[PDB]
């Protein structure tokens, strides 16, 4: 239900091995640890949660762009890239969270679906 | 010494009236708010800091998007953007963060100059 | 060798029937026609070459974005995306061309993977 | 009336100095020279037309960049960048065409303005 796709748009590649945080909004207000993980060999990070755990919420998903650039020679420009998002609140759906990387630069989007 | 720009990618605009906030990570690694304003009708927003403020430091730029495809009747993705990067006195010393917003996608970049 | 993934940013889905026209560069400098095809449900197009057929080129991947926003009730700003790069002047490779639209801006980016 | 915007995404900067071809449609369908210049340092090609030449039509703004990585000794994928576009004189009157540029990807905008 939830898949995160890293590429890289210097190399034109899978951007490999990059680390990934996945955090919901507690009751508190404060950010909780929800899963984690590092992409494959395809720029791919699956198998993070399950339907069941994957209840409405405020989700934070964190890339570790820095640590990624670093490992290349790049001093890249931000600390991390961020999406945040509420999930299934219109019930369950399946979440594509994908981000292109620039030493300087990051995109994002979201492909939605409903099974 | 910081500038941000926002951009509408569904209407070929500017993005006019955005709430942006921005904040520097304190010792015990909270955000301290820093800086905030509303994007003018060119979606830039000017005089957030000075020279003499905008120590090295990890800044964040929070761009309220939700608020902003609400107010334009749709449905958007994301609860807000936000961009973090370290601010250093080695590299050039104006930054541009700009924004390109779309209800589903963002894209952002960094224009750091001397 | 050849396939194309197509992200629609406004509805976070993927881009479905959007038509697709490949050319390849020949000896006159004319643009030739190549293959084309339409988007799937999943927003991608395959099968559009082999490796026997796919040689050394420049080629140009159209993406006819415009019809596909008419479609939708949105009168968008571009005719079309073109992609246009030289492919397998180092031998055989594998390329996937993704595009991200929105009614007034798209978004390009390459991976090229070595069999 | 036309304003072409290049930024570089790996150095985090204008792209100084890329070439930039305007072309209009002609009723043959084939690609008629209509302005070129380079890039400024601040990224920006300004003074490509006046109100007067830039009637309705079908518009191909190329951006060369291939020579501008090669320049930088970084290998690139595309020839170049295409934005193709109509020109209406029912919508906003200036038009900026804005591209982000990285080595294998290119990003473009348009913000239309009066
Ligand atoms: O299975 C896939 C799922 C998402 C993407 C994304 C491709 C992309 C392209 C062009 C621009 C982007 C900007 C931000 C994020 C992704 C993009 C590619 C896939 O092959
Ligand atoms: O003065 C300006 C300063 C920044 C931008 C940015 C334009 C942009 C274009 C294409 C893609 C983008 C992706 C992310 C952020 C900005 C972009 C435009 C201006 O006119
Ligand atoms: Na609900
Ligand atoms: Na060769």
């Amino acid at each position: 239900p939830l898949m995160v796709k890293v590429l890289d748009a210097v190399r034109g590649s899978p951007a490999i091995n990059v680390a990934v945080h996945v955090f919901r909004k507690a009751a508190d207000d404060t950010w909780e640890p929800f899963a984690s993980g590092k992409t494959s060999e395809s720029g791919e990070l699956h198998g993070l949660t399950t339907e069941e755990e994957f209840v409405e919420g405020i989700y934070k998903v964190e890339i570790d762009t820095k640590s990624y650039w670093k490992a290349l020679g790049i001093s890249p420009f931000h600390e991390h890239a961020e999406v945040v998002f509420t999930a299934n609140d219109s019930g369950p759906r399946r979440y594509t969270i994908a981000a292109l990387l620039s030493p300087y630069s990051y995109s994002t989007t979201a492909v939605v679906t409903n099974p």
